[PDB]
């Protein structure tokens, strides 16, 4: 599992 | 911007 | 599963 | 999943 | 501008 | 998963 | 900006 | 700008 964001 | 997955 | 956006 | 924007 | 993926 | 903006 | 992931 | 990932 993972995310990210900007 | 973003984004998410598992 | 996985979801992105802008 | 992915997407852009400008 | 903006950008992602997963 | 990765993102970016600018 | 930030991410993370497990 | 900035950035991210994992």
């Amino acid at each position: 599992a993972g995310a990210a964001a900007a």
